């Protein structure tokens, strides 16, 4: 997989954000994770965590997997990096997302993320508290 450049247009919630990619505005949905909706427990905390990570970053990058690059809603499906650190992994490591939506063909980072989930659950963080 390869990282490609993007810039933040605006935060949306824990697992979606509006980025500019190849010069066009797109909503991205983070691969392999599911944050709570803003109206659910830890939804606000997730939204804040992703908003902070993306807004503080000097460099945002998007990395597509081997499979579908857009979902049925027209959202881009990617791993997103904020100064080289993966947002998807970070959310999971903090107990603010669960590994979820693991579809064959787009699951390159599955075991990285499951290792993070195990550590979050071991620490009883957030969702696992
Ligand atoms: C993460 C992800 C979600 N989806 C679709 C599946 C779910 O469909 P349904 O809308 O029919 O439930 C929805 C969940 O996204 P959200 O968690 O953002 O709601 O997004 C994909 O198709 N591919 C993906 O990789
Ligand atoms: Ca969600």
């Amino acid at each position: 997989l390869h990282k490609e450049p993007a810039t933040l247009i605006k935060a949306i919630d824990g697992d979606t954000q509006k980025l500019m990619y190849k010069g066009q505005p797109m909503t991205f949905r983070l691969l392999l994770v599911d944050t709570p909706e803003f109206n659910e427990k830890y939804g606000p905390e997730a939204s804040a965590f992703t908003k902070k990570m993306a807004e503080n970053a000097k460099k945002i990058e998007v990395e597509f997997d081997k499979g579908q690059r857009t979902d049925k809603y027209g959202r881009g499906l990617a791993y997103i990096y904020a100064d080289g650190k993966m947002v998807n992994e970070a959310l999971v490591r903090q107990g603010l997302a669960k590994v979820a939506y693991v579809y064959k063909g787009n699951n390159t980072h599955e075991q990285l993320l499951r290792k993070a989930e195990a550590q979050a659950k071991k620490e009883k963080l957030n969702i696992w508290s």
